[PDB]
């Protein structure tokens, strides 16, 4: 409407300018493969260039209600009203986020509690047995797909909300999970926890070796050491995946920000 088809072009442009970002720091990244920062620029730019897209599917509604808005002027009020009339965009982002780090904390605080009754199950003898059947319990729950589980889409109340596979499959590359985090239910699909670390440790608990009659299992020191160690990188690994979902978001909330600017400008000066 109006000034409106300039800001429709921004998107369009820059959904085209970002594809080609995407596509030039997935270049640098591929000549130093192992490189920390030019793996989260690529990534910070996919995760963009999903956002610019995002937006750019949600035209209609949000125009609409920016028009509205708009139909009643400083430029902080504009972008006061970008602001609050855009969150088919911002549900569809920074609500995911919030959901899949609600989501992850809660899985690993479940874990945590978990290990508060280490002691109580130890050369050395630890309770094999009971630890495996805690560890084996926590994996089933959160091999589920219910509300405790589900990283995307967020599930909103009673029932089960899932998303087509391709949508699935892009946040699964945006979160950077494994493919085991990616499972079809009913007409669709969803995204949960990884699971492989918890597996990983009931697994080599079972390598070990089988228990006695305490159930339980002695063993030297050594033995023991090796074990808990495998054990604890385990839990960091967990502890890990916490934390990059925790910086993701982070940086998402700052892209979501600058597209809120780049909207708000261009509205601006079109209302000029």
């Amino acid at each position: 409407s109006g000034y409106l088809d300039d800001v429709s072009a921004k998107f369009d442009t820059g959904v085209d300018n970002l594809q080609t970002q995407v596509t030039e720091a997935l270049d640098k990244l591929a000549a130093k493969p192992s490189d920390p920062a030019l793996l989260a620029a690529y990534q910070s730019k996919l995760s963009e260039y999903n956002l610019y897209r995002n937006a750019q599917s949600n035209t209609v509604k949000v125009f609409k209600d920016i028009d509205a808005a708009i139909i009643q002027i400083s430029d902080a009020e504009i972008w006061d009203m970008v602001s609050q009339n855009i969150s088919a965009i911002g549900d569809s982002y920074l609500g995911v986020y919030e959901n899949v780090v609600a989501v992850y904390t809660d899985f690993y605080q479940a874990f945590s509690d978990i290990l508060s009754k280490m002691g109580g199950w130890l050369t050395v003898k630890l309770d094999v047995t009971s630890l495996k059947n805690d560890l084996n319990s926590l994996v089933n729950k959160y091999n589920q797909i219910n509300s405790n589980t589900v990283l995307f889409p967020a599930q909103s109340g009673s029932g089960v909300k899932v998303a087509t596979e391709a949508e699935a499959r892009q946040w699964l590359s945006e979160l950077n999970l494994p493919n085991s985090c990616l499972k079809s239910y009913g007409s669709g699909y969803v995204v949960t926890v990884d699971l492989t670390p918890l597996q990983k440790m009931v697994q080599d608990i079972d390598g070990l070796g089988a228990p006695g009659k305490d159930s339980k299992l002695e063993m030297d020191n050594a033995k023991y050491q090796a074990w808990q160690s495998g054990f604890k990188a385990q839990e960091e690994n967990m502890k890990t995946t916490l934390q990059t979902l925790t910086q993701k978001y982070s940086n998402a909330n700052s892209l979501y920000d600058n597209l809120v600017k780049v909207l708000s400008s261009t509205i601006s000066s079109s209302l000029e």
